[PDB]
């Protein structure tokens, strides 16, 4: 169930990118490959997925999702089937960077912990079009299941997970006017933003959710708000006072102390945000509450005659929650450690793999242990000459 908002208000990061398949590539069998860009803002983006430079054909999309830190995610994935003499990329146009980024493929909470539910709300104001452009995408545990886009040639809240199809009209007629009031607000928001910083594109963005535990209970409320990717105002973990971020924000703050807004957003937190989450959690229960294990791998590159790195693989797990470190007889090496944050697979599933430099001859004494809720046991594996 979505916030609904109050009273009213009183730059770019280059993307990265990570380009990777779903399984371990064989030639001639099929496979997903993966553009997966990140920590990039203002959000508009424009990708091209290529295979020996020909633009790929129907390329999905994973839209409009945020960090803590207000920049955008995407995910694009196409299935393909490579070979052993094709050449496969990733090509972005974004507005931080002088000229397209191109990248090549090189072919070398959830489960039973906590659970949380959030809503990602983003408006950018368009020089050619009157209304900004409002989308709203809701989160349960890592697993988009509602989206609202005002560039719809009908816009309305839309289900996202096959879980959601048991919701009732009832339900989407209400959530989809309370977008509509958010459309609104965001627009006269955007406008009045636009004068305190005494400007001449825009963004604002709206984060909000609730954080269960084990035992489903609330353990924290969030709403916070950006302008231009930088925090403006955010309502303190109290549900009660408010941090305002600069001079502008700190108007915004006295007017919403001035009218108990707090109060209705820590209604919302406390009791909607988690009555409904429990609901959606029972609703998707194969889904969001299931374990899959993940498959572990270590591969070996040399680099000089007398060094080499070993690269701990963990494949097709889920929740996202996982544990990769290396120990070298016994203690482990987790500040000389190579990392790359968790990714999405392109079909529920998640990776992660970490690397450390040894010296040839070495190998055997160095071992990756994996950590995840689908293990009845830790994983313990080393690299095979
Ligand atoms: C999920 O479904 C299974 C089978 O229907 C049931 O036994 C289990 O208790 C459910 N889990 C939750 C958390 O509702
Ligand atoms: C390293 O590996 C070898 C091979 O098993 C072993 O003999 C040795 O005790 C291990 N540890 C150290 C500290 O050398």
């Amino acid at each position: 169930t979505a916030p609904d908002n109050l009273g009213k208000m009183g730059i770019q990061k280059t993307p990265q990118i990570q380009v990777y398949s779903r399984h371990p590539p064989e030639n001639g069998k099929p496979n997903i490959l993966n553009c997966y860009v990140t920590q990039f803002h203002p959000p508009h983006i424009e990708i091209q997925m290529l295979k020996n430079g020909k633009k790929i054909p129907k390329v999905e999309m994973s839209d409009m999702s945020f960090s803590k830190d207000w920049s955008f995610y995407i995910l694009a994935h196409t299935e393909f089937t490579p070979t052993e003499t094709d050449t496969y990329a990733c090509r972005v146009k974004h507005a931080s960077m002088a000229e397209p980024k191109t990248v090549y493929w090189d072919r070398d909470g959830g489960g039973s912990g906590p659970h949380s539910m959030r809503y990602f709300e983003t408006a950018v104001s368009r020089p050619g079009l009157e209304e900004p452009r409002y989308i709203s995408v809701g989160y349960v545990d890592n697993k988009e299941f509602v989206r609202f886009d005002s560039d719809a040639e009908n816009p309305r809240y839309e289900p996202r997970a096959p879980w959601m199809e048991q919701e009732g009209p009832e339900y989407w007629e209400r959530e989809t006017q309370k977008a509509k009031g958010q459309e609104q607000w965001f627009r006269v928001s955007l406008r009045n933003l636009l004068g305190a910083y005494n400007q001449s594109s825009h963004t604002l963005q709206q984060m909000s959710g609730c954080d269960l535990g084990s035992d489903w209970r609330l353990l924290r409320g969030y709403l916070q708000f950006a302008y231009e990717g930088r925090d403006y105002i955010a309502l303190n973990e109290d549900l009660k006072t408010w941090t305002a971020a600069d001079m502008a924000a700190q108007i915004t703050r006295r007017k919403w102390e001035q009218s108990g807004a707090a109060e209705h957003y820590k209604a919302y937190l406390e009791g909607e945000c988690v009555e409904w989450l429990h609901r959606y959690l029972k609703n998707g229960n194969a889904t969001l509450l299931r374990t899959d294990s993940p498959k572990a791998h270590v591969t070996h590159h040399p680099r000089s005659k007398g060094e080499v790195t070993l690269r701990c693989w963990a494949l097709g797990f889920y929740p996202a929650d996982i544990t990769l470190t290396w120990q070298l007889n016994g203690e482990e090496l987790t500040q000389d450690m190579e990392l790359v944050e968790t990714r999405p697979a392109g079909d529920g599933t998640f990776q992660k793999w970490a690397s450390v430099v040894v010296p040839l001859g070495k190998e055997q004494n160095y071992t990756c242990r994996v950590y995840h809720e689908g293990l009845p046991e830790p994983l313990t594996l080393r690299w095979e000459p």
